[PDB]
């Protein structure tokens, strides 16, 4: 209740250590509708919310020049898994000579508090507020005419392939795609409209974003934040320029963009 | 309702700065009932408090070697008052490199938030823990049978000069005089009772051991209060609950005056175990 950000609770930052907590209930949305396998887990995109706000709260009053948040270079590690039985998780900061900051999201085992378990890591820059690029609405749709499918069909797999969305995370209403391309029509479910205003990266929007791509996150190489993902309408998908099929991890950029076209928040070099 | 400690509520640190963030309505006990000249006063003593459980917080999971606060040269500023609006209050800490712990406390007038007033600032320590020293109070009660003050005398004579205290800093039972010292009975007061658990220094046990040196000053015309200004040392043994005598005496500086006096103050239980001793303790006329 009384939470400095849902998914940033509480400040206990010490001389040594600057340093976020927040301890999580199987019952946040985010959670109960998130759940892979059977288990309530941790989206991905919940961990660069959990970073831009630390960051943007660590970092202080802060001038017009450092008035906006980038981060760069995101890795992944175990998840985040909630039982019957409440999980605290870490957001630790640590600032870098060349002004930029490394953080670290991490967790103290249930099995050993004495070790530790890292689940995610990166970068972040603080630079002067960006404008917002432009999208290209109607042309890009039309490039993502064969064979469309429902935002049903593709819950339906989903469902299916193991990945049980609640309503919370049932985002896209249509995917349009070409061989090349996917560009999904979002919406903010209902159920978290509520909660929509303290977000600035929403998972369910954020998520829904990854949902139209799809083995699994793996990292990130640069996200950019020039307005609320709650603003967004639409979400662009494209290969990043490597053209590597490897194994099952590709190399992906994701954009969201408003009714307009208006760019909002892209990631560049998912993974 | 979620506050790490009555007196500092809220962890606000950034990078650049080790902050903890509290806001006081005037509804608590320690404002409520500690009124200076008409107004909602933090007494002096609450600032120890606050650069303690600071320090102790902000100082990480700690080794024995270190597992103990010390306080040094406190000095007293502009005081924290509360009429009708709620008064944010920052306690700054800055790691120093002799690893003492500077810390600063302070606040943004409302009327002018980019302005600056800093209310006490001073240095901890952390050493190990020292054995507690004693006093012998058949020894002291046989020097303070000059004169002698009961508890309505004491806080009447409070009152006329401008300190009127509501019952939670009543902690003053009798005061016990000799010439250059005063021996005080003190009580943790009732109404304080369900919360002294969560204080080490409690601002009603401190405050009324620094409202002992009334018994120097009785007999004083148009006697005026005289607040906190400087304090060289604090050492903090126990927790001040445990604490039923005070004894106030002058230090060795023979720098004493109306405006101005330091005293040594020593708190202990029922046996003379000392908890809190505080060297160097002085006050000042208010004006
Ligand atoms: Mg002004």
């Amino acid at each position: 209740p009384a939470y400095l950000h849902p998914l940033l609770h509480q400040n206990t930052s010490t001389l040594s250590e600057q340093r976020y907590s927040s301890t999580f209930t199987g019952q946040e949305f985010f959670l109960r509708d998130h759940v892979v396998n059977g288990q309530k887990v941790l989206p991905g995109v919940a961990y660069l919310e959990m970073a831009r706000v630390a960051v943007d709260m660590a970092a202080g009053v802060r001038t017009d020049n450092h008035s906006a948040i980038q981060l760069k270079n995101i890795v992944w590690a175990k998840p985040v898994i909630v039982e019957d039985a409440p999980i605290q998780v870490h957001k630790g900061l640590y600032p870098e000579e060349n002004g930029e900051i490394t953080f670290e999201i991490y967790s103290h085992p249930r099995e050993a508090e004495e070790s530790l378990v890292v689940h995610s890591q990166g970068r972040a820059v603080l630079r002067s507020a960006m404008e917002a690029p432009a999208l290209d609405l109607s042309a890009i749709q039309a490039q993502c005419t064969e064979s469309s499918y429902s935002f049903s069909q593709c819950y339906e797999t989903f469902h299916r392939i193991g990945l049980a969305y609640g309503p919370s995370h049932q985002g896209i209403e249509k995917l349009f795609v070409g061989p090349d391309q996917v560009l999904a029509k979002l919406v903010l479910p209902s159920s978290v409209t509520g909660t929509a205003e303290k977000f600035v990266l929403h998972p369910s929007v954020m998520d829904a974003a990854l949902q139209a791509s799809l083995s699994l996150p793996f990292a990130l190489e640069e996200l950019n934040i020039y307005s609320a993902s709650t603003a967004a309408a639409w979400a662009l998908v494209r290969y990043s320029d490597g053209n590597a099929t490897t194994q099952k991890v590709q190399k992906l950029d994701i954009d969201l963009c408003d009714e307009q076209g208006t760019i909002c928040v892209s990631m560049k070099g998912f993974t």
